[PDB]
């Protein structure tokens, strides 16, 4: 009411292949092949409308079925993505992906729709937002926009790809929160995380250029979070089985920025994030349509 | 040298014939499309090369009509594809009798859409500063009233005392001096035919 | 659960105009949604719980495909409906009140040999809910290959009733209106005095159940066995009357099924009616057991 | 949009003497003072929605500060009647000789007291506190901040270490020479030194630090790495109170408006010119438009 | 060529290669496990030095018999190694690889070659005909090498993707690079998924101050672009692959040694292709065939 | 002054440390081979252990040596390289070296062998040289390689189940097998003999982080006149001491720690 | 309600070339900006919100008909202005970096004493007149005398050009010359600072009432004939260009005579008039009115 969440992601078309007992490389294999709403932007808003926050989508999308179906079911999970661009011409974003897990394919070209100009045209209702959530889909110039016309209003960054989260660097003097994984922290930093041992060194690097908060997730080890007032730690893993991977960043990412705008610490948030990647992680779909800050909670506290 | 440009709406026409009130009068429903610019662009397209500046919606509805349109003739590259809204609707009890619209994407026609770029032909519909906006704009380059509430007509013209009409105003790129169809509009009409009118009687 | 409920009717695209105050162009809104008689009712009784299986016709077109998809979604199995390549999705136009109009030629599309393609799984249904949309002769055919299986048939309108005039004789329990009742029967409705040889009529004809909707007056219901009466209706707010006799077909079909007696499958399909009514769309998603159940509790 | 900005800080009088050895009649002027509350009543000025959390004592001199302060614009609703003590008091001898402060009140400013209002400071745009409250005032508000920035003035050298391990949690701190060097225990005997005394607060977790240097500037710096110095606005003083409270309701309303650092640094050495430019505590004249028209000729 | 030399900071590695009918796993898998000196600076100092270069590794080894035996075996294939560093308490820097799988790297000697070590040897390498330096030593050390180069050209090779983000905001003071495609993407953050966007790659390289980019791209060739405007395609040298390892040394050091002899951008690219082609025709990281006359007879030949 | 033997290999270890292109991580250059291990971790016992012209060889030599083990006795041909062992936690072996133990290398010292109190053999030698232990023992105790079918009866000391475990080791009796000691982890060590005692030992409680420490607990217990059950706790000890230290043999392992352990 | 301003004064056209000569084809800056000393201060008057009506000469070039249009957009009324037909609007010709000077200015003589005679009724109407130092010995004698005490502020212009105001300083309020200008007229030398005061004296023993003379090296002397004298503090400003300063210093001297303004308070609001004047690259800064220049006489 009054208080909103605005994000500027990417919004796919997500192509997801299964095949029966083992796949290998040769010959034809028959399963499953799904058509599923994908986007790391899309996601991290979709969750946020279901965790209860007033999510306001900043993408681009085509003028084919594709692109309505992906805005239209968007709308429908509760994400108000009236302010999101259509693109007569392009086409939409699309991933496919070998699921279980093989190499992913990603084609995504309207992401560079999304323009400073275009950002400019939704100046001050993005400025009057609690938070604002961009990922490295975009392009770098948007990404400077954003930083730079953020208003004193926290940009939380979604890294998405090793190759894509460099675009951040010479800039993190203006993030309010990086969440990267070993392969992204490594690229960024330049320090090895072959170990639970070098992750404070790394921690040292991103806080000596300008970082805030860093939410570092070391798969098995857990996920370190630090702060550049001297607040570090670790927090360990909650057990969950798996069924889907897909998905669990986003819902991290998510449930952080809810918790920032909930008036939560770190830790506490990172936990609750850490809850609402689990559920991601029980869930087949990409996300889980009842998961709730109830749900989480409650798979906090019982673990 | 000489463009045209209708600033008008894209609206889909459903259209009923039913010839109790209560018990389900048999008839016959027809789904076309409509729009009273999107109408004069049709028609605009007497051989006009014309140029639609429409809002419609993100759904099958605004595709469909903008597919349409495009095999019309007509270059549907500079409308307005409006996300969080629906296209245009129009009710039409036919045999005239009873008319209502549905039309609220036609706020996303407005003097900033305007803005970024021989006749310029709009309606009513348009809201107010928008309109004002092109009248304002109009730069000595050369409207089609709908209802009271949205050339004219008696009865909405003394309350402050368009189609078909529209697609003639093509005479004013002529320099001339001063209807019975299933489909909407005629899928072959030309000049010629109308022309042909006199050629008879 | 081995049990279910087939039912074949129609399945058109509503389109509904509501205005200020027409002046005959009058603005206000006009909503798409789902429409048909047996479309409805289908749905209505998978929200209350049964296992719902529709056999109607769809043209092929986007009208067809929205209308499969939401059905399915409301939890109908639509996998045995026709999709016919050549003729259009029905059609129906109101101004909301004044004016309605149908455009349904598709319903001669469900035809005999269409249902005999599904008979044995038609036959092995609990109930089979038909509507007057269809041919008369598709009618005839399930009413003569029920096989022992009761047949609802709603009425719809009052022109496409009389098919199943003289073939009351197969009909369980049937549901018409005062215009509806007063085509079939021939007697005047114009009371509540004249309900009685209305009635007596229709089983004199071969009906087993009527349940002669009267609107204010009340819902009058009858066997052929002899249990007759009035019931009171539950005073609720107008906000939309469409619906209103496909929830309450939808309750008498599922309270059959519950192995409820007479007069209390016709207050709980009264109550299905009014829950219809309380609601502006067509089908009232919140539409439970408990909610009736609610509902005639405070009644 | 219900943007509002809360201070929590002291109401005090001020007791001006204007004329050592003998009786030396003169003018008597009785004042509307305090730290926080000056802040309060220019943040008003500047056009935003201030709320006060102070302590009064029931005195008609109390009264007659909450009405005073009301009338510059200020909410005063929330602020706590304290039946039993006096309203805090600051007597100066100008001529400045003697500077007496009786501040006793300021310890009724109680984390249960703020407790009552948590939501309602959780639901501000920006928090400004005082040196003057207790530490475990400061740490109740500095630990129940849900995520809302503090501001921190330090009022005095004596009154600001209660912070210095609560530095951490604070967003923006604004000192002198003497206050910073009292933190910090680092000299800042030169313009070199304030590299030194700034990696010190940083080292400690600030955020921001904004040092006042009198003649040689106002060096800011940031923890994330943005560090530079701003020239003063030179002035004709007329009167130094205020200059401070000027300054810290310029860099939270800047805050609150979306402002650069620097540049909200610059905006508020314009608010403190203009406090110094006043014989007045608070100029009545302290607006945004007329700040940057200052702010314009430099 | 007489008292005129080349310096290369890099890294030396003792590589433990495993060789394999299949792939046995747990419960022991026989095969071949070889001990060969690697690195790669090192191995291009060494290519340097078969192509005639007077050639000196700054590098850090561990005073483990490892290091003694790579500075031994370097020195005996030409190349001087007497101002490498020996730290007494570190381990030489290893690369294991399960070659067709697996690799792992464990470097963190290379964090011993530092800015106050290279300090030391500064005159001397500011008086170098050409710097060539890798990624894997510290930003500090290469922010050193490029604030201290005296206008002498500093050749950097990206080693990894995620090594190579050292150079980014360094790009203005480095006359060459060669990185791959992932490479390439990773540092532009532009996606090389055509021929078209290589233009888009060079442009955001040249933007950001990058001289000469010679972007090697496994098949397709290898684009050259340089920021004066001459950009091209050169077409890859068909050869058989024996063994991958070791090509993007020779490439640089035959891009190296081109420049100090005086040889044209596109030429250069050419024969530093040819070097990678002998390379790739080897079964060892370095061929001790590499020469000149060798190159220029696969380059002549097409 | 006048009181072991093993035959074993010795091996080049090169371990291979990765987090789940490049990836860094650990490289560990350490002196291995189970004989080598065995030998070591037996020596507060007397070792005799039973390589190439290598540098390699002569560290891996010298490094057994000052860990307590005689290794004059080992063999040092300057024909080929010291073997080597490739861990990547796959293991590939590079292991020629291992087969110029031919049977003229191990009757050079028959006499020394045949006055030992304990052999241990390793199943990586040759089925020939292997026999040659195996016959002539001489009555002394000798502590995968499939072909030690029907010459189980030589050796002193399917199963997806636990009850058809006694099938497998009645097998193992039945082709003449004496003691049993078979690992699996999970139930522990199960012990079995001809004579009749059988059973099973849970593990010594640790987080994994072996078996040659075992063989060497097992015969350091036998030379020391230890029950065969004690034996077994002391081994599982050794084996759990193996386990919590990263490098190959803890450099800590004691009786008196191992003792403590139980 | 009907309170105005009457400005009897030039209007030039003034074309300014900016090139840091000798040689030829070489690119600069060529401004073309509306001038004429009176058009300038009716233009500043009427940005300061007073009802200013211009009488002056223009030719029948339609160069000054669109003059006379512009200044009419500026809020002077123009409308009794004279248009001569068959000759030519005067125009000013400017070599900045002051370097070079041109002026074609002689339909200025054609503001005759006649012409302002058929303007009597309206000009004697008037709060003050503004006339300047271009026009004719007869119009100005005309003015002076015809003036039936209404207060007439005259600015000198040039220092040829000030000759005209001598013997006659007995009919005018109020004289805004510049060193030279002064000096031609006392007598009495100009270097110095400390012993020019007497040069005041010498315009007060002649029957000057008030003399406003603007001085290098800080300071601006202002001397009333009753006793009323005193040196004003300079603005310090950012010099983009000089042209323009005079007329809005003469400007805010008449609009604060007419809004009841004391004389040295009303000096240094005329100080702050020309440095708003000076903080523009235009002759005349458009932005110029009595909030700004309030701002910036507060601020110093
Ligand atoms: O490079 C990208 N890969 C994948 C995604 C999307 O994010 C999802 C991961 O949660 C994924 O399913 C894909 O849709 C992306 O945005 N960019
Ligand atoms: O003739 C008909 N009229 C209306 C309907 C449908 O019945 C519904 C009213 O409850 C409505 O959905 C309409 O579509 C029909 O099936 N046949
Ligand atoms: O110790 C203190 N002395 C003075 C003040 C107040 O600050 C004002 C000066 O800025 C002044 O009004 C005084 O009351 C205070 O809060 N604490
Ligand atoms: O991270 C690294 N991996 C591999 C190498 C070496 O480069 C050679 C391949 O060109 C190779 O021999 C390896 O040792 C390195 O230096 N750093």
């Amino acid at each position: 009411e009054k208080d909103y969440v605005v994000i500027i992601g990417s919004a796919n078309i997500d192509v997801a292949g299964y095949s029966h007992e083992s796949l290998n490389y040769a010959d034809s294999n028959p399963g499953k092949i799904k058509f599923t709403p994908g986007g790391v932007g899309r996601n991290i808003a979709q969750n946020l409308a279901l965790l209860g926050n007033k999510a306001w989508l900043l993408s681009a999308v085509g003028s084919d079925f594709y692109g309505q179906s992906l805005l239209t079911q968007t709308n429908q999970s509760g994400v108000y993505v009236d302010k999101c661009l259509i693109v007569p011409g392009e086409n939409t974003s699309s991933y496919l992906s070998l699921l279980d897990m093989l190499v992913a394919i990603n084609d995504m070209n309207i992401s560079n729709a999304i323009t400073a100009e275009y950002l400019a045209q939704h100046r001050e209702f993005i400025q009057r937002a609690k938070v604002i959530v961009a990922d490295c889909n975009i392009s770098e110039e948007a990404l400077a926009w954003i930083l730079d016309n953020a208003a004193n209003v926290p940009v939380f960054v979604d890294p998405v790809s090793a190759w894509k989260c460099v675009k951040v660097r010479d800039r993190l003097n203006q993030i309010h929160t990086l969440k990267p994984n070993r392969l992204e922290a490594e690229t960024l930093s330049g320090i090895a995380l072959s170990g639970r041992d070098d992750v404070a060194k790394v921690a040292a690097w991103f806080h000596q250029h300008g970082l805030n908060r860093l939410v570092l997730s070391m798969g098995g080890d857990g996920v370190y979070y630090s702060d550049i007032r001297g607040e570090n730690g670790w927090s360990a893993p909650i057990k969950t089985n798996v069924i889907n991977v897909t998905g669990a960043g986003d819902a991290m990412m998510a449930g952080l920025a809810s918790c920032w705008v909930d008036g939560m610490p770190f830790a506490e948030s990172v936990r609750f994030a850490q809850g609402c990647s689990s559920m991601a992680l029980s869930c087949e779909y990409t996300n889980n349509p009842d998961l709730s800050i109830a749900n989480v909670i409650s798979l906090v506290e019982n673990a």
